[PDB]
């Protein structure tokens, strides 16, 4: 297991998400989704002219799964994935740059759902979560986790756990007073509301 230190900024940035008082927490999902999607677009996209990328799953699709006994949300992708530079890199962001331009368009009277207009929403997760687990594998790297309850570090080792064949697997580790996204209902809620034009299935397992 390897053990980095964030850099400064991200490390305010999670910071900010977790302490700032702010109550439409329920974009973190549709963010989430968001990375997800464009994952997808890009092995859709590098496929078309090299068909042997999708050799690791063809099917093009996200999940999400809620489990209450283990008060995890999980959101999975069969994206391009990430190698293990990416997920060191900030999960594959501009997260300096981004977090400074984020940092300015508070002041400027943005909030914190503009998030992913600044490239990082990715960090949204730390609103609902208090530990995020990334699973991820890319065609060119092996399969990597990535882990963090922010306090700034986080850490990456060999994922031992089920393949996943090629994508990103998000393990969200809920807060105990932020359940209700783990309720259907919600999920479906929130779904409809943010993220009904995503291009790709979108299946709410049930428990
Ligand atoms: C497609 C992007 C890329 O090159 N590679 C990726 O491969 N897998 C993910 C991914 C990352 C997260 Cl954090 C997730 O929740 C789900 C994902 O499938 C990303 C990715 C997506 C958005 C980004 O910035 C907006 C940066 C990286």
């Amino acid at each position: 297991v390897e053990t980095f230190a964030f850099q400064a900024e991200i490390a305010q940035l999670m910071s900010l998400i977790i302490n700032t008082f702010y109550s439409n927490k329920e974009i973190f999902l549709r963010e989430l989704i968001s990375n997800s999607s464009d994952a997808l677009d890009k092995i859709r996209y590098e496929s078309l002219t090299d068909p042997s990328k999708l050799d690791s799953g063809k099917e093009l699709h996200i999940n999400l799964i809620p489990n209450k006994q283990d008060r995890t949300l999980t959101i999975v992708d069969t994206g391009i994935g990430m190698t293990k530079a990416d997920l060191i890199n900030n999960l594959g962001t501009i997260a300096k740059s981004g977090t400074k331009a984020f940092m300015e368009a508070l002041q400027a009277g943005a909030d914190i759902s503009m998030i992913g207009q600044f490239g990082v929403g990715f960090y949204s997760a730390y609103l609902v979560a208090e530990k995020v687990t990334v699973i991820t594998k890319h065609n060119d790297d092996e399969q990597y986790a990535w882990e963090s309850s922010a306090g700034g570090s986080f850490t990456v080792r060999t994922d031992t756990g089920e393949p996943m064949g090629r994508g990103t697997k998000v393990i969200l580790h809920l807060k105990e007073d932020q359940t209700e996204y783990l309720e259907e209902r919600r999920i479906k809620e929130i779904v409809k509301k943010h993220s009904q034009f995503i291009g790709y299935p979108i299946t709410l397992f049930v428990e």
